[PDB]
């Protein structure tokens, strides 16, 4: 009964609502613990995750003090693949001092799913227990329904935490500024750009910075890749 | 149920069987017309799509040559939203003409699905009909489906038209590559570079020629922004 939750999100606005909400649905479907995890594309060299899991206390503070993002594969899943996973915590063969260090909180049999969401969020929604391995008749029950239901909590969760992790978010370009910036993703030179467009050159540096000031970018490289990011150039 | 769809995606090898397999999804599950359509990244300035629908033949140049693409508010949907979308010709109040000539064409009844897939594709199933509302209990009873069978689709449709499409799918960025286009993203220079990884300006130099080979580019601010449209910078 997919009906009655489409009216709990339309109304949640808190993080406590949705930190209380997923590990409801997480305990719901026989799991005991539940990771939602959100990878916001700024800054670009080393991106900014945003946790929210009812992980043990110690695992919570320790994922954070060793950088276990930079090791963990089931990040890497959710950033080059786009489908879901199923993995074993005992069946990894590499970085087997994070194994072997997460089997003992209870962080052994979960199912990951993979989900884009708007400025450039690339959430994944990850329920996670102690006990039972997760076989191909219990997927095929709860595979299409849990689907939807993280393609419905990151766009809830979207809304809610983006002014905070996507500050630009918030941000409107104007088509001329839009335009300025598609054309710097080519690495078109003020004087190029003047050509295509017939304008003068101050003009182009015109929208230039007020697009950069916009994006908080201190140059045109990084404002024009911030812009993608978030998709004000699609 | 969809075991003839999961073997029938994997025989699928051509792009004239794609459709005819969208075109059987489409009347199974009570609808006229369908359209898929994919976006492919480049170029960065204007887009190229690539569709392919059942739509009246009138329509399909129609849209084409007026350019429709750029005013669609089904396709401003799909490249802004990442949920699925239920949409009456009839309500909208904006693009009367491009309204009432798809209505006319009897385009007033879709369901449409976008959808994120490798090498920056981004594509979206659309079903539609020319009479009865989709109603909400038609939508919970084959959202689950048609939400799964759209993942499967459009990575289908990758490996199909991928090496056509998005030509610098094929590239693969060594470590020092990637790292130096993700540090040519926010607008460092050679030598910042050198000194915040500890390594010869020249030998930044040279993965950076390298990678605009590799990618096809002219200047290494383009070069960075294909790496990060494809998904090779994360
Ligand atoms: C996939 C794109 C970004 C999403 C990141 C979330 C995926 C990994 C999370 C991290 C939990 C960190 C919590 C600290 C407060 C996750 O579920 N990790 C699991 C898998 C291995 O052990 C875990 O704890
Ligand atoms: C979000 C990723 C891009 C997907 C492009 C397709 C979305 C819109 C399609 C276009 C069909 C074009 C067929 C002629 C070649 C679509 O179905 N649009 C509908 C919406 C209203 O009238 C249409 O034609």
């Amino acid at each position: 009964e997919r009906e009655g939750y489409l009216e709990i999100l339309s109304r949640i606005t808190t993080e406590e609502e949705f930190f209380s909400l997923v590990l409801e649905i997480c305990g719901n479907y026989g799991f005991e613990f539940f990771s939602f995890g959100a990878r916001a594309p700024f800054p670009l060299t080393a991106p900014k995750y945003h946790f929210l899991s009812n992980y043990p206390g110690e695992w919570k503070s320790r994922y954070i003090s060793e950088d276990y993002t930079s090791i963990d594969p089931i990040v890497r899943h959710g950033l080059l693949e786009y489908t879901p996973l199923i993995w074993n915590g005992e069946d990894f063969q590499e970085n087997r001092f994070f194994w072997e260090e997460a089997l003992h909180h209870g962080i052994r049999h979960g199912w990951s799913i993979p989900v884009r969401g708007k400025y450039g969020l690339i959430s994944m929604l990850s329920l996670v227990r102690s006990s039972e391995s997760i076989a191909a008749t219990e997927i095929l029950e709860k595979e299409s329904f849990l689907l939807w239901i993280t393609s419905m909590l990151q766009a809830t969760f979207g809304d809610l935490l983006a002014p905070r992790i996507v500050p630009e978010s918030n941000v409107r370009l104007t088509a001329r500024e839009t335009e300025m910036l598609k054309w710097t993703a080519v690495g078109k030179t003020y004087g190029e750009i003047g050509l295509i467009l017939s304008i003068d050159q101050r003009t182009v540096k015109f929208h230039i910075v007020n697009a950069m000031r916009k994006l908080n970018s201190s140059n045109k490289a990084e404002a024009t890749m911030k812009a993608y990011a978030i998709g004000l150039l699609n």
